């Protein structure tokens, strides 16, 4: 019983974790097999953060511009070339720590497990949601950049977040490991702000099938909703419209709790409607909209309590 | 910026969970140098989990009744002894990636990361704190028992849990790492139940301080109570009292802040007589109690927005 956000187990990402210097700056790099991976901003001047042209910032550097640490070990670099918004430093070694991987690129509602790292060295590992509006909503101080987002299936890693920006809300925005921003953003120093965003419906569903799961059925009711009915009312409180695609992405959750999904939105349309009435749900007075159903069937028992 | 509920990176745990195996029951072990450590309920009999005799049970078992699996590896057993509630199991390798480490008992309120592990292998790490009723909300299945928490503090690791049980209302108990449990518990079947909790009043404050950090002083006010007055309002809400002692612990935060620690009380004092009138404090509606202010000051910038 019990319900925490968890993230995966980190060890596999942390022993990839290294330091990538230029210049003056440093930040966090992501080795593995014989490349490193890094935020390319790595080379930008503390000059201009405004204006950097990061074709011809990079023709004015060798192989040893760089300095790559792994732990006190210095990792020649070898090569280096330019992924969009990622350097992909070549080195003299493969990491003996390369876990098996995939690059990913996760959707809006999708979670994934951060380790914040700061000069190569992991410091903490937290559970966090890709909004909607393509930011992270992490906890992240000077120097985190290259810290990377990942998951965990069957021992492989799939990578799907590196660290690059804090945005003026305090919210955070990065790329996937080809380099490729999540969201309208840019690595300069601008005028952007994240975009509105929307609750993540999916996932406050996914959220109340757990906690009948767990045991809890009193936010449940007499009704039931068409999917269009439940979007009218769902969109007035700021909530992403439910699509056909996200009721059958319910479907074993449902079929585990024997709760229909325009059931269970009748439900959440009441608890929008009404408030909570004092009570919590699962120790929370807030509608929780970061567990996707993956989690939830992953976390939660697959009897029910019932 | 941000805040987040923050786990230790795992690495260094993972690398010593091992599965123990007893009969027809299996659970999770602690392997370090050549011990391994594991929940003395392993070797209770199905027939009756009510009246176990350990000392009983225990003379009835060899050194080969006991298997130990570190991955795909077997582990074979040489010594057994029982402390308190643990094994510990003398084995004939020690364990290559032990860390640096120490066995620490916690005090109620302090928190710590656990390591959910399952047939000794790791499936998640969240963050907890030890209630003062001595239980834990924890999120852990059927054979998570032997699972561990833990502190790191530069690259030491400092195990203080292993969970042995379930409780009917869902929370979780358990023991340091010598056997002792927290709180009054026993590991077989009776009528124990948690006893009545409370919010951990120094970890709410704590709290208010990250929120001032990252930049937030909506719910501060003019006032300023005694600590007496304090406690008067506070245990009305079923708040701990506050002790002089909890007010010194807060003076790096009230100077890193500004605000005084009696000024802050006042500032909560008045939270709990109002409401939160809407309004969040960190994204949060209920006042967060599971960050002490130890874990604020690691996590937080040490500037102040401010
Ligand atoms: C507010 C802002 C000026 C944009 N700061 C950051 O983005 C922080 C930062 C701070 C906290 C968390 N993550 C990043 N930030 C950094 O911490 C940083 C840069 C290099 C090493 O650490 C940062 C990131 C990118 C830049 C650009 C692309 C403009 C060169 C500049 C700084
Ligand atoms: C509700 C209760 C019957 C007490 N179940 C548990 O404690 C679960 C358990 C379930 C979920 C999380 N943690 C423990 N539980 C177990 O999962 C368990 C026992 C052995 C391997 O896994 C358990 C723990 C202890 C016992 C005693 C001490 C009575 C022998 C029995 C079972």
């Amino acid at each position: 019983s019990g319900f925490r956000k968890m993230a995966f187990p980190s060890g596999k990402v942390e022993g990839c974790m290294v330091q990538v210097t230029c210049g003056t700056t440093t930040l966090n790099g992501l080795w593995l097999d014989d490349t490193v991976y890094c935020p390319r901003h790595v080379i930008c001047t503390a000059e201009d953060m405004l204006n950097p042209n990061y074709e011809d910032l990079l023709i004015r550097k060798s192989n040893h511009s760089f300095l790559v640490q792994a732990g006190n070990v210095q990792l020649r670099v070898i090569g280096h070339s330019m992924q969009n918004c990622l350097l992909r430093l070549k080195v003299d070694t493969s990491n003996p720590k390369t876990p098996k991987y995939k690059f990913v690129r996760i959707q809006p509602g999708q979670t994934f497990s951060v380790l914040a790292c700061y000069n190569g060295s992991p410091s903490g590992v937290y559970q966090c949601a890709m909004r909607p509006n393509h930011t992270i909503k992490g906890s992240f101080l000077n120097g985190s950049c290259g810290s990377v987002g990942f998951n965990i299936d069957y021992d492989c890693v799939s990578f799907c977040y590196m660290h690059h920006m804090e945005l003026p809300t305090g919210v955070h925005a990065g790329t996937d490991l080809e380099g490729k921003f999540y969201g309208p953003f840019v690595d300069r120093q601008t005028a952007q702000a994240a975009g509105t965003d929307t609750t993540i419906t999916l996932n406050v569903l996914a959220w109340l099938y757990a906690a009948v799961i767990n045991g809890d059925r009193w936010f449940l009711n007499r009704f039931t909703t068409t999917l269009n009915d439940f979007n009218l009312v769902a969109m007035k409180y700021n909530y992403e419209p439910l699509t056909q695609d996200h009721v059958d992405i319910l479907g074993p959750l449902s079929a585990q709790t024997g709760i229909a999904v325009l059931d269970m939105c009748a439900a959440l349309k009441e608890l929008l409607q009404n408030g909570m009435n004092g009570r919590t749900i699962l120790g929370s007075t807030i509608l929780e909209d970061e567990f996707t159903p993956f989690d939830v069937v992953r976390q939660c028992s697959g009897v029910t309590f019932q």
